[PDB]
């Protein structure tokens, strides 16, 4: 078809359910929604995400360490059910029956700059240094007043996961917010359960799968 | 429809009828071209603009400040005239009869990340660190040679006026350019008056309206 | 028609027919793949290179000088050939008969805008700095481990050359790739030739021809 859209979360962005994975073993979970656009092989969307601390492990701090977390966007789910490693609920295509195939980065582009995802499935945040290619965005996201939330970043990337079973790729999101000096500690123990963040939609570009 | 588009403004940049909101309860004239196209809710565009200094106020320093505007771009301005922020004198949607509300930012990615511009209808610039939240293109600009313009940056943020009576969002564009140290101030009293800026048409993304 | 698409270059990236200007006068031989989707006037794309140091330069210091290279994208390589700098072999657009037109950069916006290339017509590298505008893209690249490669920029920039016979403006894209200081000098003529570097597919936005 020629134009396919793909969405996946809640857009009220109210059901905590989608799985994070953060630095040094952890994991967290979020509300987030996603959605692309795909036209000529050339995929367009947004993702949205945000949190509370009270979902937060309690270690570092967040204004010398900066806020990071991972998702996946797993487009093949439908048809490779363990690529789902962010526990996204099911996506609704456009126009319906069009193949989830078109939604995965472009498997040419992907070869030898696709990142291959730790295999334990609780716990595959890869730093932005190790990945092995990705693009760069820049935003600023929106909270609680006491973070301070100055500005982030979106790192997109092809990624592909061992427990997969088919050939399809999918797409890692790594997120850094970054806070002033002056904002209180999001991982403090004593921190008030209810500190979020809110990012904007943040588009992004691709390549991935045509004729 | 499966692909809209939408123009306001003057692609012969030739009409400095547009109005650009300054730091400082300062305004000024430029004139600009913006086009957006929106398919599966997405939407991408570019915004041109130009600008030269007899229409520009007369304060402070450009090399050391920047020079610094904003304009709003506002699709629902054919149901809502005072969202009309900027002035354009009208705009164009293909095919006609598809609604401008395409071209608005999504509300439910809008709830919590937009921006309530001040009250007032000729003062409405927020500087990007007052923005709730935005999105962030790096560029350079062009312009008369003796300016020696480097860089610029966009930030494009969902945003609403109190002043508006339809629930439909605006974008704000916050625009910065950077000179090197050597140029010659924008905003000298003594300057030239055809001292100018163009930039390029600027490429941006954002979530739309969709079902 | 709605939607179009254009594609040069090998998809495989196992071609290294593609002409890459560098600083210095020099040039030297990538493989490339490019592909442009155009709706509604804006068009959106990637460009994905990969080269080895066997076929590149043996002068300065990658390390400090950072990897430098450009590369032309010409649409109207079809009615005009002076206009092919880079030396594709071809182009293919979808649907057949959509005219060509529709990828290169707008020519209203182009006004003024515009970088002139150099004429002698291998080489019309132009350093950023002295192109007239463009447009920024962060990424990161991947290669041999040894290169220690952190990061890369992409600019998108409209161009002529004065050797064209038509109106129909060209895209510049000039790159930057940058090492982490211990890493080893693409251009030591010591080096081993299998040295490689490879981006992803990168992508970018412009304005082109409308109605
Ligand atoms: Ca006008």
């Amino acid at each position: 078809p020629e134009v396919a859209t793909y969405h996946c979360g809640d857009n009220l962005l109210e059901s905590y359910d989608i799985f994070a994975s953060l630095p040094n073993t952890n994991a967290a979970k979020v509300a987030a929604y996603c959605r692309l656009a795909a036209a000529g092989g050339v995929v367009s969307g947004t993702i949205q995400v945000t949190s509370y601390a009270g979902r937060w492990p309690k270690v570092g701090n967040s204004v010398t360490d900066g806020i990071k977390f991972a998702i996946v966007v797993s487009p093949p789910m439908d048809k490779d059910p363990r690529s789902n490693l962010s526990q996204w609920l099911g996506a609704t295509v456009f126009p319906a029956g069009a193949t989830t195939a078109l939604f995965s980065p472009n498997p040419y582009g992907s070869l030898n700059t696709i990142t291959t995802l730790p295999s334990i499935a609780s716990d595959w945040y890869v730093p932005e240094s190790n990945l092995v290619t990705y693009t760069k965005i820049h935003f600023k996201p929106t909270g609680s007043q006491q973070l301070q939330l100055a500005s982030g970043e979106l790192v997109v990337a092809a990624a592909k996961s061992p427990v997969q079973t088919t050939k399809y790729e999918l797409i890692y999101l790594g997120f850094t917010l970054k806070q002033n000096s002056s904002g209180t500690n999001f991982f403090d123990p004593n921190a008030s359960s209810d500190l979020s963040f809110l990012t904007p939609p943040i588009p992004f570009t691709y390549l991935g799968y045509y004729q």
